[PDB]
């Protein structure tokens, strides 16, 4: 007899709120307090309120835990060391992304949900681009996650998930570079990346992708 609140607990019982999506899914078209999971039975929206495929009660960083985090590159150099992988050694693309703290912001949010990601970079006309590709099939986007990514992102950009090589990649696509209220030192940044070994897996996989990371290499 320890049951009587036994049955009034499920307070809340949630099954219906799911929602097909239709790609290429444009970030823009959310639904408030809704989240993101993608798997073989087919692209679908449903709210923390109903999905149950969440973090317990883990918590998320917020889009300004994400700038904190940009401002201090240069102190967790080798725990970043997956977005930097990105940049190809290329040090033109890394005074980029100093100027483009969404950059980062988007990948550190990203991260902080699946671990599992890899970040390609681009530029033309002078801008940073941003192509996270995802190594598991079993996608899934919290939503306090996608939250923070269109505060980081806002009106100069356009986050856009889209599936290819039956593999989910998110496109950060960079519109205007509407100047940055902070700055980082570059330099310190670029010698510290240079002092960076690059490992042969890591290279190795970049070319498993390069028959896809050109194609998104277009814009
Ligand atoms: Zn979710």
């Amino acid at each position: 007899p320890e049951l009587e609140l036994k049955y009034l607990n499920m307070m809340k019982m949630a099954i219906t709120g799911k929602e097909s999506i239709c790609l290429p899914f444009n970030f823009h078209s959310h639904r408030q307090h809704t989240c993101l999971d993608i798997s073989p039975y087919g692209n679908e929206q449903v709210s923390r309120i109903a999905c149950t495929s969440c973090e317990d009660n883990r918590i998320l960083p917020t889009a300004s835990d994400a700038m904190v985090a940009f401002i201090n590159q240069t102190s967790n150099i080798m725990k970043n060391r997956n977005f930097y992988y990105g940049f190809c050694k290329s040090s033109e693309l890394l005074k980029l992304s100093t100027n483009q703290p969404p950059i980062f912001q988007i990948y550190y949010l990203l991260h902080a949900a699946n671990h599992d990601i890899v970040p390609f970079m681009h530029a033309e006309d002078g801008r940073l681009h941003m192509h996270v590709i995802f190594e598991n099939p079993d996608v899934h986007i919290p939503c306090d996650c996608i939250t923070q990514m269109l505060t980081a992102a806002r009106e100069d950009y356009s986050v856009t998930l889209n599936i290819v090589r039956d593999h989910v990649v998110i496109s950060v696509l960079c519109h205007a570079v509407s100047a940055s209220s902070v700055k980082i030192d570059v330099t310190i940044l670029q010698r510290k990346i240079d002092e960076m070994d690059i490992p042969n897996d890591v290279s190795e996989s970049f070319e498993r992708y390069k028959e896809l990371i050109q194609e998104l290499c277009q814009s």
